[PDB]
Formats: structure tokens, C-alpha cells, sequence
């Protein structure tokens, strides 16, 4: 507001928008100028402060006013980061007078902060499809029986001594007296999936799907692999395969499509042929011979009893990736005709993989999160990268997976559990992902937010996957007490917030389930057309987003955070729109006052919120919306 020896927090703003960053993703010649926002008139100098890799130290560049936005409010002030390979950090030092402010990747702070600082990784590049689309992740076997000459019949065959019990569509997907959980089965598979991608990539309108294992392998999850090289009968062969992969790429069926598959490469089933222990292959594999030539492929403690696990479990026996240039290391990604190259080259092409239990990974029986792990993604990535520059690669990780993508040589994303998935649940149904009681406020949930944004650079950022559920925790329907209004806002929020927007399978109508197995359910498809408020909104939501890349790639700006009225306002924008995103987690309805100024969304201009049509006016700063509880209006412009 002025020169009076105080910087006024409000005013200040930068991320790596459109708006505030030249070059978000750039090459080791590439400059990147930076623009800090100021209310106009407010501060007398400010810089840029950042750690270049290079040398192991602070540099300075003092920032020059470059302009005032459209309405006048604000000072934009820019300084430039020279181009070179080095990853480098940087955070801004705000002064007005006598008052010194800074600002990084966690918003102002009155004092010197020594971490969330914003990142710049030269080379380092996210598929931009990813970014910008929406992805539906499905469980094989649950989703669709589309051809039931292949369905897995109750004793069709054993598995440890227990037969395989076959389910009729609909009902619990617990095992009876005599069977295992893990050998049940509904008849879901690849040919459903492809008569079901109408639904998909139309009646939704997503562009991504996203497999749980679909390779040979007795359970019905599949991660306890027989064979990577073949499809899992029982979901179809790998001709199958391509006609689905060639469906999903379709553009006559809808929206260009994309295919990621499961890779769980940490650890094999027991009854692979590499390891064999029930002998269900002439081969001799590890447990049956330590003369075996996969021998070295695992880890024996005590042969061939007791050796290296997936969290204890004897049926995921640990693979062991040695040194680089190892057997393992070669039938996984470095060889050809490896696991992850086979896939990803004709007549396949798929266009990424889902790194599961990639937090394991290591050698010679040990549990990851060391250096060795991660020497290993980075060869992963020159691998993958090489055969296909723009094949995702999402690491799983319940926590911060800084380790695995803040250096642009691992992956380009990962499971956002703590970004995503436990802020969304605690904010909104009060439980956290395993239906355990955990609440938070607006505030609290957009400080959590921002956070663990901020644990990111901001092409990962892009690319996390953010999903209301997963196969691993307990259904939002449940942790929402069967309340669909909680789920309608859950969608509107997960359809605006910045990451790969994930639908688990049965989320977008409101299904049910509690903890493994009961999350992995048949699909209702009686429920799944637009007759369903919940599916009419999805369909909405993503329609809503594919038509502006604010949402997926602009700046994200917190507008409204009150606890008394439990309102959550923010703001998408870019170069070309303003968004104005309004949210209502009480359980009563409220007048908002969007303070839309904020965005310089100019006053006299109109604003629609693209989820009933109704059209606003901007004056004196400010948009006056209703919104009932549990639910939200998207402003734009
Ligand atoms: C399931 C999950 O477990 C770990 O995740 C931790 C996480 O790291 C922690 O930070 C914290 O948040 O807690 C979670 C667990 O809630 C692990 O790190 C993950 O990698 C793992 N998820 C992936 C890996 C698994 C192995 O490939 C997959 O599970 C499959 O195999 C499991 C082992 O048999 C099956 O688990 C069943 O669990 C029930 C318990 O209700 C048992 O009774 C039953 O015997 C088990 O079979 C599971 O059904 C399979 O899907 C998992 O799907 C991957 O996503
Ligand atoms: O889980 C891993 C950790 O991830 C997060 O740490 C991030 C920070 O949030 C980022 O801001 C950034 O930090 C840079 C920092 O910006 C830069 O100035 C420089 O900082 C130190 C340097 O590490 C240290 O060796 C010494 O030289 O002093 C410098 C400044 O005084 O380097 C930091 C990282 O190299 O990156 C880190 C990690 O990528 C999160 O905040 C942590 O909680 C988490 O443990
Ligand atoms: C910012 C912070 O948000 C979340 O933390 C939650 C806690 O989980 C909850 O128990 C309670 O304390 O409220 C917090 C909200 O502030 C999130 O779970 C954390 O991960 C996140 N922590 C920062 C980000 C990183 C990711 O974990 C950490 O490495 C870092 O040390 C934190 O500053
Ligand atoms: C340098 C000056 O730039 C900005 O001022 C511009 C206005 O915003 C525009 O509307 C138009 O009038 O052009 C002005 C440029 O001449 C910015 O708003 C100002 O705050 C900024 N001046 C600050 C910096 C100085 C250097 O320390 C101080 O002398 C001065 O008091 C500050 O206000
Ligand atoms: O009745 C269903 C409806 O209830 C709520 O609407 C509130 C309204 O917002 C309050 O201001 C007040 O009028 O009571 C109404 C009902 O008691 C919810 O906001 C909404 O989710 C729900 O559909
Ligand atoms: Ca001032
Ligand atoms: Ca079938
Ligand atoms: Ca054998």
C-alpha cells in the first residue's frame, strides 16, 4: 500500500506459474526470470537469493520493477537466474525500509527460512501429458467381465494348498470357509476394460488408465508375479493386450488415450519360475537348487527357508539388483527385451509405469531408502527415458518422496498419500485414510497443502497422482459415513487442486469399502451412468478442467481460509484465466464474498461458475456466491 516500513504479506506472491516463471522446465542453456508480486508501491528493493550445486554457495540477483497488473493493485518486480546444467534453489528477501521479509515454496515468513526453498533442476522434464490429464485406475479383475470363457472357476486350480473360489458379480468379495481372500475371483479383465472404454474416456472423460498387475500370476491382485512376460490368462494374452493399448491410444473413441502398468519389481511371487518353490516348472529355480541360475536373483538367509521378503511375507520373495550391470538390473529395465523396455516398445507401447514398493528396491536383501536404491531409479529413468521421453514413471511412497524426485533423475511423480489423499479425507470426512478419527480445519488443511506442495519441484507437483482412494485404504464413501455430499466436494476439489486428478475405480458414483480386501469390490454398473449425481459431476469436474490449463499448470493462490463458516477459497490462473474456486465443507449453506480482486480479475468483467451456469459480475473487488454445504463454485473468467 505504501512506503512505511512494512511489507505487507498479503500483497506478496510467486510460484512457478505462467505468471511468475519464463521457464519452469528448463535446458542447461535456458534462463529463467523470475517476478515477485508486491501490492504496487509497497517494498523499496528485493532480490533473489539462491544455492547453485555447482559451487556450494549463496548467490544474489537484485530484482527491478518490471510492471503493475491490469487493475493497478500490484508491482511486479523480476530479477533472472543465469543458465547453466546445476540444480539450484532459490527464495526471495522482501524490503520496505526498516521491515525485511522473505518468501519461498512455504509463502512470507518474518525470518530467514533454510528449506522449502523453490527448485530449478536444468533438463529434468514431467510428460506434459500427464500433467494435464485425468487419470482412472482400475483392479482388474473388479472392473469388468467382458469375456467369461476365461474366468477362474472355484477350484479351477490351488495355490498352497487352497482352490480358487469364483464370486458372483456383486456380491462380498470375502473368501467362504475353505478359500483364501486372495484366490477369489469376480472374472474382471482386458476385454472389459476395452468394452468399458466408452465409459472411460467418454461418459468421464478421463485419458488415462492406470492397471494394478495384469501379468501371470496366481493371486488376484497379482503382485506376487509368475511371469512377466505374459498376460495373466485369466484377464486375456498379451494379443489382448495390444488391442486394448490400440484402443486406448484411439482418438475415434474419444480423447488420445494413455496406459500405465503396474511394475512390481522389488519382489516376485514365490511360484515364479526364477524362484519355483512349489515346482511348478522342469527348470530348477533359487529354492530348489543353489546351483540354480537364478540363485543370485535372491537373497537366502538360511536356504531355502528363510530368505529376504516383501515386509515378511514368504510368497514375495526379495529380488537382489546387485551392482549396475547385473542379471537382474537387465530383465527388469537395462536389457531390450527387459520387463520395462518390452512393454514400452512396439507392438506394445505403453506409456508408463507404476513403481510399486519402489521404496525397497535395493540389493543383496536390503530395504531401500539408501544409496543404492536410488542409484538404481537413476538408472531406471536413462532406461526408460530412452526407449520413450514422455513414459511416466510414479513411484509409490506413502510419505515425502522428495528422495526419489527432487533431483529430476528418479521419477517423475509419485503416490500422493501425504499431499493428497490423508489432507482430502481429514479436512472433509474427519477420518484419515484408514478410517481412524483425524480431523483438521480450513487453515489447518491449507497449510498441509501447502506444505507438502512445497516438498516438490513444480513439474512433479503437476504430475503427482491424487486419488480420493486407492487398493490400499479404506473407500472415501465409508470414511464419509455413506454421505454423497462429501463426496461431491471431494470432486470438485480434487478436479481444480494442482496434480494428476486419479479415480479409483467406483469412487466417481460414491462406492463403499473398508480395509483390504473390501476396498477392491465389484463394479456396480447400474450406478455408473449419469443418473448418478456423483458421476454427473465427475463428468462435469473433468470436462471443467480439460478446458483450462489453469487448473492443470497455472498458479495455485490461497484466497479464503475461515474456520468459523468452514469456507476454503483458491485461485487457478495463468496467462489467459482466472479461476476462482469456492468451497464448502459445513454442512450449511453460505454467501461468499470471493475477494476475486486478488487474481486481478478486473472489475465490471463477468465471471462463470462452470458448475451451474449462473454468471457473476465483478465489483469493488469482490463476487458474491451461495453455495450449499458440502459443495463448491468454480468461478471463471
Ligand atoms: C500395502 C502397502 O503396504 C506398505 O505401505 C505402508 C506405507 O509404506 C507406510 O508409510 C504406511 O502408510 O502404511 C502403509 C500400509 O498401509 C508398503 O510400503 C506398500 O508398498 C504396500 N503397497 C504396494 C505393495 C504391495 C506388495 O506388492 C501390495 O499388496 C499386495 O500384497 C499384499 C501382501 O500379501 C496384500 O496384503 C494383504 O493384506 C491383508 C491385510 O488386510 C492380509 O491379511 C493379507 O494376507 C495380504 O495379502 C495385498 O492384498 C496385495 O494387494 C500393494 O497392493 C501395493 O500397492
Ligand atoms: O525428505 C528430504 C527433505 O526434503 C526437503 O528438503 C528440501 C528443502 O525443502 C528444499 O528447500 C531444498 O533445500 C536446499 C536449500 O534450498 C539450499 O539452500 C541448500 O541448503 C543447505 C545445504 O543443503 C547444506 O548442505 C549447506 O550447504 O547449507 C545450505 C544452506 O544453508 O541445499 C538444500 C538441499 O540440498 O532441498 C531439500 C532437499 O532436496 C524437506 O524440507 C526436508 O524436511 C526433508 O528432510
Ligand atoms: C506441512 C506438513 O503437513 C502435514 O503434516 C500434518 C501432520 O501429519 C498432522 O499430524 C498434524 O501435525 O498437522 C500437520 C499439518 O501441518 C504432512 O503430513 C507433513 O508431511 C507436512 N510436513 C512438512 C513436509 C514434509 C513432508 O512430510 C516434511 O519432510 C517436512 O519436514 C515438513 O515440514
Ligand atoms: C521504482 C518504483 O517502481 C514502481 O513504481 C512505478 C509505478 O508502479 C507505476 O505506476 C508508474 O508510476 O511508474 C513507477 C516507476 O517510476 C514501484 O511501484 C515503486 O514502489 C518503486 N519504487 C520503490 C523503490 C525505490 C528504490 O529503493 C524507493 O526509492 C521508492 O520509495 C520505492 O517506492
Ligand atoms: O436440506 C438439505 C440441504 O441441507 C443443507 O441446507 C441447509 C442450508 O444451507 C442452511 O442455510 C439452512 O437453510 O438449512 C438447510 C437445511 O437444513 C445443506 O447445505 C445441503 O448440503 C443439503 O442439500
Ligand atoms: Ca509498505
Ligand atoms: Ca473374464
Ligand atoms: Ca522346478
Amino acid at each position: 500500500a505504501a512506503n512505511d516500513n512494512n511489507v505487507e504479506w498479503n500483497g506478496l506472491f510467486h510460484d512457478q506459474g505462467p505468471l511468475f516463471d519464463n521457464a519452469p522446465e528448463p535446458t542447461s542453456t535456458q534462463s529463467v526470470t523470475l517476478k515477485l508480486r508486491t501490492f504496487k508501491g509497497d517494498i523499496t528493493s528485493a532480490n533473489i537469493k539462491y544455492w547453485d550445486t555447482a559451487d556450494n554457495a549463496f548467490h544474489w540477483v537484485p530484482m527491478v520493477w518490471d510492471s503493475n497488473d491490469p487493475t493497478g493493485t500490484f508491482d511486479y518486480w523480476k530479477g533472472t537466474i543465469p543458465a547453466s546444467p546445476s540444480i539450484k534453489y532459490y527464495r526471495f528477501q522482501i524490503n520496505d525500509g526498516t521491515s525485511t521479509a522473505w518468501y519461498n515454496g512455504n509463502g512470507p515468513s518474518s525470518t530467514e527460512p533454510n528449506a522449502d526453498d523453490f527448485y530449478i533442476i536444468p533438463n529434468f522434464k514431467t510428460p506434459d501429458w500427464l500433467k494435464n490429464g485425468v487419470m482412472y485406475q482400475i483392479f482388474p479383475d473388479r472392473f469388468y467381465n467382458g469375456d467369461s470363457s476365461n474366468d477362474v472357476q472355484t477350484g479351477s486350480y490351488t495355490y498352497n494348498g487352497t482352490p480358487t473360489e469364483k464370486k458372483a458379480w456383486g456380491s462380498s468379495v470375502y473368501a467362504d470357509p475353505g478359500y483364501d481372500n486372495s484366490l477369489v475371483f469376480f472374472g474382471g479383465d482386458l476385454a472389459g476394460i476395452d468394452q468399458k472404454l466408452g465409459y472411460i474416456k467418454k461418459t468421464l472423460g478421463a485419458n488415462i488408465l492406470y492397471l494394478n498387475p495384469i501379468f501371470k500370476a496366481p493371486t488376484n491382485h497379482k503382485y506376487d508375479t509368475q511371469d512377466y512376460m505374459a498376460v495373466d490368462p485369466a484377464f486375456g494374452d498379451n494379443s489382448t493386450l495390444q488391442t486394448l493399448i490400440n484402443d486406448i491410444h484411439s482418438t475415434a473413441n474419444g480423447p488420445k488415450g494413455y496406459l500405465i502398468l503396474d511394475g512390481v519389481f522389488n519382489h516376485t511371487g514365490d511360484s515364479h519360475p526364477w524362484f519355483d518353490k512349489y515346482n511348478n516348472f522342469s527348470s530348477q529355480g533359487a529354492y530348489e537348487s543353489q546351483s540354480s541360475p537364478w540363485y543370485n536373483y535372491y537373497t537366502f538367509y538360511t536356504w531355502p527357508d528363510s530368505y529376504a521378503s516383501f515386509l515378511g511375507f514368504n510368497s514375495l520373495p526379495k529380488l537382489n539388483y546387485g551392482n549396475s550391470g547385473s542379471a537382474v538390473r537387465g530383465v527388469i529395465y537395462n536389457n531390450s527385451n527387459s520387463v520395462a523396455k518390452t512393454y514400452l516398445n512396439p507392438p506394445y507401447s505403453v506409456d508408463g509405469w507404476r513403481l510399486d514398493a519402489a521404496q525397497y528396491v535395493d540389493a543383496n536383501g536390503n530395504n531401500g531408502s539408501d544409496v543404492t536404491n536410488h542409484q538404481i531409479w537413476s538408472e531406471f529413468r536413462n532406461a526408460v527415458k530412452g526407449v520413450n521421453s514422455n513414459a511416466a514413471i510414479i513411484g509409490e511412497y506413502w510419505g515425502n518422496a522428495n528422495p526419489w524426485t527432487a533431483q529430476g533423475n528418479q521419477w517423475d511423480a509419485a503416490t500422493n498419500f501425504d499431499g493428497f489423499t490423508q489432507p482430502v479425507s481429514e479436512w472433509i470426512t474427519g477420518k484419515d485414510y484408514q478410517n481412524n478419527s483425524a480431523s483438521i480445519s480450513t487453515t489447518q488443511f491449507d497449510s498441509w497443502l501447502r506444505g507438502t506442495r512445497a516438498n516438490y519441484p513444480t513439474n512433479v507437483q503437476q504430475s503427482m497422482m491424487n486419488f480420493l482412494s486407492n487398493h490400499d485404504i479404506t473407500r472415501f464413501a465409508t470414511r464419509s459415513g455413506g454421505d454423497l455430499w462429501k463426496t461431491y466436494l471431494a470432486l470438485i476439489f480434487q478436479m481444480t487442486y494442482v496434480g494428476t486428478p486419479t479415480i479409483y475405480y467406483g469412487d466417481e458414483y460414491g462406492m463403499q469399502g473398508g480395509a483390504d480386501p473390501d476396498n477392491r469390490r465389484s463394479f456396480d454398473w447400474s450406478q455408473a451412468t449419469p443418473s448418478n449425481s456423483a458421476v454427473a459431476l465427475t463428468q462435469k469436474l473433468i470436462t471443467i478442467r480439460n478446458q483450462y490449463p489453469a487448473l492443470r499448470t497455472g498458479s495455485f493462490m490461497t484466497l479464503i481460509t475461515d474456520d468459523t463458516n468452514k469456507i476454503y477459497s483458491y485461485g487457478r490462473f495463468d496467462n489467459v484465466n482466472r479461476i476462482a474456486v469456492v468451497l464448502n465443507n459445513d454442512s450449511v449453506s453460505h454467501t461468499v464474498n470471493v475477494p476475486v480482486w486478488q487474481l486481478s480479475m478486473p472489475n465490471g468483467s463477468t465471471v462463470t461458475d462452470k458448475i451451474t451456469g449462473h454468471s457473476y459480475t465483478v465489483q469493488n473487488g469482490m463476487v458474491t456466491v451461495a453455495v450449499d454445504g458440502h459443495y463448491g463454485a468454480v468461478l471463471a473468467q
